[PDB]
């Protein structure tokens, strides 16, 4: 397997006091294996996370960005993030595709722009309950991935991480580790066939469903799962156990 | 006139070096009159602005927010901002109404939520070129204002500031000071008639068109203009001259 990644998506949560406490716990956690850890705080919390988080396994990520600076009230741009010293970004999260108008094409352009500006990118894909029940899992996740792929040169993939979000199980159903693996394997096969086998081999495909201390090891044992984009448990000391599972 | 406000909307612009330099200039500027100054930086720049800006006439503002914390990847919430010590927010900026799905009703709810959570709010309204040319200026700006008003108790208005954006002149035509005044007067009259004359008298209605050192004094001389929501010139030392114009 390629190097695992265990990424915290804090979403729109946190107080300066809760962050301070959790970051201290993350700093005190000994990690002895090769793993890239990532924390994505809300934009206003990025500076304090950059200042307080020093565990050398970690990088700080934005949870979203737009490509260009300018007359975009309320948005944050990739050049602004680069200047701030942030080199990771999550793009196409289900919540943005669902609530905030991010179509496959919008996400694909954002990913190409982030690549071109020197970011590591956690590009999120996933099908809804309606899509899964209509037997459209393969078409949807491949369509979302293909949109991204069409805007990227082959060498860009060293900077791309995929995150599979089983949106159908998030706040609805239960996703099993076998169901997760099945999607990861389909994605890997497609990349292998259409992009290249070398690229498919090195590509990190992260599971972005419900990840807990109770299932992390079981999930990471699956041959096509390379770590996690963790939601709720990433706001808790439990995130350390999740990291430990990738040993 | 009520107390003037001169607010900087930095939009999606800035580097840590350019901010540092501009904030030093703002700190060195002597302001001897009663004016509320405001700076709204991009979310990631809020901490460094809170740390470096100390001119006592100023407050820091967010450029947007959502009402609640939770599973809203990439957004920033009002409780998060309150915890961070931010007590001002801009809502309904034209760019958000245009690019980011903020309908009159979305903006109105955001304003009520911000009020209920103890924010000072710069609520933005304005008609497009198409609307102005169809003789719909009054209907549009009143509709946008009425939507907000319908969600607010009478005592909330002490925490509301309106900003008129002549979207029809922004990146298109030229708005004259007489055209600006005409809209501000219409807004004030409506508030006086439908909400109350005491409320109308105390209400700050800011001009959010192109504001420069060359037109600020002329604009502020108009009886219904109570200051400015400044775009481009707010990234420049010129912003001091704009403030000086409200003397
Ligand atoms: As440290
Ligand atoms: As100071």
């Amino acid at each position: 397997k390629p190097q695992p990644i265990v990424a915290a998506n804090w979403k729109c949560n946190g107080t300066t006091a809760s962050i301070e406490k959790l970051v201290q716990v993350l700093n005190e956690h000994q990690i002895d294996h090769d793993v890239q850890c990532v924390v994505a705080p809300s934009f206003v919390h990025i500076p304090m996370v950059q200042a307080k988080l020093c565990n050398p396994k970690y990088a700080v990520s934005a949870e979203n960005a737009i490509a260009k600076s300018g007359a975009f009230t309320g948005e944050v741009s990739m050049p602004i993030l680069k200047d701030l010293g942030v080199s990771w970004v999550i793009l196409g999260h289900s919540e943005r595709r669902t609530y905030y108008g991010e179509t496959d094409g919008v996400v694909a352009q954002k990913v190409a722009d982030a690549y071109n500006q020197g970011f590591m990118v956690i590009a999120c894909i996933g099908e809804t309950l309606q899509q899964r029940e209509a037997n459209q899992t393969a078409k949807v996740v491949l369509s979302q991935t293909a949109a991204i792929a069409a805007k990227l040169p082959k060498e860009a993939w060293s900077q791309i991480v995929l995150a599979y979000e089983p949106v159908w199980a998030i706040g609805t159903k239960v996703a099993t580790p076998e169901q997760a693996q099945e999607v990861h394997a389909l994605l890997r096969q497609w990349v292998s066939e259409k992009i290249g086998n070398g690229v498919a081999t090195k590509l990190r495909i992260l599971y972005g469903g419900s990840v807990t201390a109770g299932n992390a090891k079981t999930l990471y044992m699956k041959p096509d799962i390379n770590g996690f984009l963790v939601g709720g448990a990433s706001l808790k000391p439990e995130f350390r156990d999740i990291i430990d599972a990738t040993r």
